[PDB]
């Protein structure tokens, strides 16, 4: 069984540095934003968007588009929710550089653990940001409803409910910052992706940080002996809901043409 020995000290250090890592990396943690999505935040409630009225309403209250601002609502949503992807891009980069033995990797390796793992990343994140009701936006000042989102006429009423779905599930995991800092550089650190140059490190990383998030579940939750396999199982659901938004984005660049996809997410769903 678990032990208190030299090993477990290491690895309930590193659990404590990549929490604080993600801390410094992403401002709205899970804790803050379960805080504003129960109310029991004493901040200022975020404007909440649930029809076409209060969309507008909130783009007029919510500061976070010379001829974007010409096309219609749902083209200016899916348009707004491509920039902030590339906002977290950039995030979960930084959260990666301060993953123990991730910069002295060959900087190629780094670039395609990034290229094929923010995705699964951002899905994750996502859900600490939904509740069945909605998603906080532009770092809690905004909720945008579920049923609002469906509401965009096809194909752009579909791009969100599957990360909904995911995040229902998830959340119900019941997994908290500490748990995620290392679930998320579990992920990055995939020994499997293609074309990556030397495995063995990134294996040698991986499998401490999975030694790492088995002994903080263990510590963390008492009242669940299932929840690192559920983990193990949530991380091949993320590869899925990747490929099921790869394909929906192909439909949009198909049937939608007359609408800017991202030049740095183009560059990443190249080989997705
Ligand atoms: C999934 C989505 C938007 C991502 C929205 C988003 C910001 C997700 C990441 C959530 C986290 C990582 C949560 C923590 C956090 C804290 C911050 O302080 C700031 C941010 C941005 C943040 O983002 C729309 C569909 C994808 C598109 C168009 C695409 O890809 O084609
Ligand atoms: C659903 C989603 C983003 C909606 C993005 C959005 C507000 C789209 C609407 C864009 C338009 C129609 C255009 C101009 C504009 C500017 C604003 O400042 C505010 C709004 C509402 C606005 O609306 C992904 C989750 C985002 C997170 C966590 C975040 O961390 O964001």
């Amino acid at each position: 069984s678990m032990q208190l020995n030299p090993e477990s000290a290491d690895l309930r250090a590193l659990a404590k540095h990549l929490y604080d890592s993600y801390i410094k990396s992403f401002p709205l943690t899970k804790a803050k934003a379960r805080a504003i999505l129960t109310g029991k935040t004493t901040d200022k409630s975020p404007f909440v968007i649930y029809d076409m009225n209060s969309l507008m309403m909130g783009e007029d209250k919510i500061k976070f588009p010379l001829q974007e601002q010409s096309k219609e609502v749902a083209i200016r949503i899916f348009q707004g929710c491509q920039f902030r992807s590339v906002e977290a891009v950039q995030e979960i980069t930084e959260y990666a550089k301060s993953i123990p033995g991730f910069v002295n990797l060959d900087l190629n390796d780094q670039v395609t653990l990034l290229k094929y793992g923010v995705h699964e990343i951002i899905y994750t994140m996502l859900a600490s940001l939904m509740n069945k009701d909605g998603v906080l936006i532009s770092e809690g000042q905004g909720f945008m409803t579920r049923e609002f989102l469906k509401s965009l006429r096809k194909p752009f009423g579909d791009f969100m409910e599957p990360k909904f779905e995911f995040a229902v599930k998830f959340n119900a995991l019941e997994l908290d910052d500490s748990d995620l800092a290392i679930f998320i550089a579990v992920i990055i650190l995939s020994g499997d992706r293609p074309g990556l140059l030397n495995v063995k490190p990134i294996e040698d990383i991986q499998d401490n940080l999975l030694q790492a998030l088995e002994l903080q579940l263990k510590l963390n939750h008492p009242e669940s002996s299932q929840l690192f396999a559920k983990l193990l199982q949530k991380m091949t659901d993320l590869r899925q809901i990747v490929t099921e938004h790869v394909q929906l984005l192909q439909v949009i660049k198909k049937t939608e043409t007359d609408m800017s996809l991202h030049p740095l997410l183009q560059e990443i769903y190249k080989d997705l």
